[PDB]
């Protein structure tokens, strides 16, 4: 409860062997493919029908390290932190603070996670499960697709609109 559960992308966790480290209190399951980010805050504006939930914690993936024992000088170095979900009438998305080294380049893809023009995923709540009981709200198995920014974070290894892991989050009605 009071958390976001999301694995980002199943095949990416398999390719990378999962995050080299969990950041800022985020947790991971035993198989390193499902992450849990604690709820920082949640607001719902009735008139605009906009729900916004901010979570804490991050994942750091590293691969192709020149010093493999200490994970230093890694050609693949991806951080995804403080996920924020916006579920609204005009569109639903996942935003996050990202830093990702680009494939065959010195360029680093960055995203501060506070720019509404640069979401990393688009969310489709039409067929997701929604439950509210005993003051607890859970919105489960919400499908997610990669946006243009999300594709850039993965060095365009995936096309735009390719699938991501579905997400689940929960909060108490008292926190609204
Ligand atoms: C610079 C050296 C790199 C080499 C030699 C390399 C090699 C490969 C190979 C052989 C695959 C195919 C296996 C698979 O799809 O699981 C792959 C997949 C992938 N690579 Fe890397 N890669 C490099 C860097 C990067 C970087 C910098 C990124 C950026 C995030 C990246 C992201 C990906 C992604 C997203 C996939 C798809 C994995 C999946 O979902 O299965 N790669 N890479």
């Amino acid at each position: 409860g009071e958390a976001l559960t999301w694995g980002v992308r199943s095949s990416f966790n398999n390719y990378s062997g999962g995050p080299t480290e969990m950041l800022d209190g985020a947790k991971q399951n035993g198989t390193k493919n499902r992450f849990t980010f604690q709820l920082e805050s949640v607001t719902y504006d009735e008139a605009t029908e906009k729900l916004e939930a901010k979570f804490k914690g991050g994942v750091h993936y590293q691969k192709y390290c020149a010093d493999e024992a200490s994970h230093s000088d890694c050609q693949l170095d991806l951080k995804i932190e403080n996920p924020r979900i916006v579920i609204a009438k005009g569109g639903s998305h996942v935003f996050a603070k990202v830093s990702s080294k680009k494939y065959q380049s010195s360029g680093t893809y960055t995203n501060d996670g506070e720019d509404d023009a640069r979401p990393i995923a688009q969310l489709y709540t039409a067929n997701a499960t929604f439950k509210e009981e005993d003051g607890k709200v859970t919105w489960s198995e919400i499908p997610a697709l990669l946006t243009k920014d999300g594709a850039e974070m993965f060095s365009n290894f995936y096309p735009v609109n390719s699938g991501l892991d579905s997400l689940t989050f929960s909060f108490d009605k008292s926190q609204l």
